[PDB]
């Protein structure tokens, strides 16, 4: 298997005021987005070792009782308001992965979209503070840390596309972003049940099949265990692990807005019998956010795509991904 070209890009100028240095970062984002569609953001300022420490403490502390009490409606019919946020249980013998998803901490009971019961907005559920001391506070702060990195990355993508640096970020706001964090646990199992292993057409053993992301961009931390592959013209290629950087790729909303100039790369998760963490942040805009599609390969920049509101995109995309690749 070929090693995929996944450059390491120092994104630290995107936090500062050196506009020429920011354009040199934007060029690197442009190049990576036009090639394999993946890069590692380095010098990103986030303490990922502590993220891993706190997530591990959670995954290793949580009990079967708590998992039912936090479970999304796919696992617990009592929790009809929990579509996105909460616990996604494993099924021993059948489904190995388990995870905990949370949304914008500003989606509180008094938030206008929660009052309205607008789809894709939910109030987060949390375990009991006494059983998981500090976890909720850590997780909410992590949301804002990775929100900050993502805002910076979005300035880079905007400049890369010939736009002003606020072009995406003006739609990515603390009060209404639909962005989510998922704390995924992939277990070591001995024996590992075959029913929890999928097989690709090319014979590769998988934990999660080929897909494009439902996101504007995806901002991912993972353990130092190689598992991801990206489809290129030369076939599926291995993405090297780097548990110091964030792996960045575009989702299909970016592909829509740019008329596939920045494609949403097809990728999949190899089966690995290893205890590891996968911690994506899906960079989603607000429910009513709508960016007019354009084409940076066309002189007048015009596109034959129709505008699509982010809330429409997200609600439909998350259902479709479950139907295609299964309930996580
Ligand atoms: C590839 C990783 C990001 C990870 N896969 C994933 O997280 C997969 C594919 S991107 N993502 C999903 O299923 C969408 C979860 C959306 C989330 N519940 C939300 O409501 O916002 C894995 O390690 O399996
Ligand atoms: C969580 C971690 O394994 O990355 C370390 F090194 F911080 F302990
Ligand atoms: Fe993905």
């Amino acid at each position: 298997v070929s090693k995929a070209n996944v450059p390491k890009i120092d994104v630290s100028p995107l936090f500062g005021d050196d506009q020429a240095a920011k354009m040199r970062v934007a060029q690197q984002i442009d190049a990576a987005s036009r090639d394999t569609g993946f890069f590692y953001a380095v010098n990103h300022g986030i303490n990922v070792q502590r993220l891993c420490q706190k997530t591990k403490e959670f995954h290793m502390s949580i009990t079967p009782e708590e998992k039912w009490d936090l479970a999304i409606r796919a696992y617990n019919k009592e929790h009809q308001d929990q579509v996105r946020a909460g616990y996604y249980l494993s099924i021993p013998g059948k489904k190995a992965v388990e995870s905990f998803c949370y949304l914008n901490p500003n989606f509180t009971p008094d938030h206008p979209r929660i009052q309205a019961k607008t789809p894709t907005h939910e109030v987060n559920v949390w375990p009991d503070e006494t059983k998981h001391p500090g976890f909720q506070d850590f997780a909410e702060q992590y949301y804002w840390d990775v929100f900050g990195l993502s805002s910076a990355l979005l300035k880079g993508y905007a400049l890369a596309l010939g736009k002003e640096e606020n072009f995406f970020a003006r739609h990515f706001k603390p009060d209404d972003t639909l962005a989510s964090v998922v704390l995924i646990r992939y277990p070591y199992l001995d024996p590992y049940p075959e029913a929890a292993i999928k097989t690709a057409a090319d014979g590769t053993k998988l934990s999660f099949e080929w897909h494009e992301d439902v996101s504007l961009i995806t901002v991912l931390y993972q353990s130092n265990v190689q598992n991801l592959q990206v489809e290129t013209a030369a076939g599926y290629q291995d993405i090297e692990a780097d548990d110091t950087g964030y792996l960045i790729n575009c989702g299909s909303y970016m592909a829509h807005l740019t008329n596939n100039y920045y494609k949403a790369p097809i990728h999949r998760v190899k089966w690995v019998n290893a205890e590891r963490q996968s911690l994506p942040f899906f960079v989603n805009l607000g429910y009513d956010s709508v960016i007019d599609p354009f084409d940076p390969r066309e002189p007048n920049g015009k596109s034959d795509r129709e505008p699509l509101s982010y809330g429409d995109y997200l609600q439909n995309g998350l259902v479709s991904l479950i139907n295609k690749n299964g309930q996580t």
